[PDB]
């Protein structure tokens, strides 16, 4: 509902450190690994399994065990500069192609 941040500056610099992000989860009952989420730039909002990226501000919920933090970050927030720094455009391309071909079948 807010536009995604596509600049090279994080929207939430307080959540720029891995450990700051990790503290937001507390006891975490959900399908997806909190360290894997924090590594993908996500921090917990404290409302179910709602997460936001510190950089793009992008929000995600309802984590299925088959859903990967980085893959989901690329699917929904392809313009995130943090995603690009960490993963590269080659990875990001694969993910898009895979998702866009998942639809076909
Ligand atoms: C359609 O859903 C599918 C799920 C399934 N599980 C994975 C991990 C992710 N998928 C996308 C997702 O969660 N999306 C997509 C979209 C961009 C349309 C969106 N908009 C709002 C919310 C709710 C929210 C608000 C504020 C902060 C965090 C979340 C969630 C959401
Ligand atoms: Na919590
Ligand atoms: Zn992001």
């Amino acid at each position: 509902m807010n536009f995604p941040n596509s600049t090279n500056l994080p929207r939430n610099p307080s959540m720029a450190d891995y450990e700051a992000r990790i503290f937001t989860f507390g006891t975490w009952i959900y399908s997806v690994n909190k360290e894997q989420l924090a590594r993908a730039g996500f921090y917990a909002l404290g409302e179910g399994d709602k997460v936001k990226c510190f950089h793009c501000g992008g929000g995600l919920t309802d984590w299925k065990p088959s859903e990967d933090p980085w893959e989901q970050h690329a699917k929904w927030y392809p313009g995130c500069k943090y995603l690009l720094e960490q993963k590269g455009q080659e990875y990001i391309n694969n993910i898009h192609l895979t998702h866009s071909l998942e639809e076909c079948l």
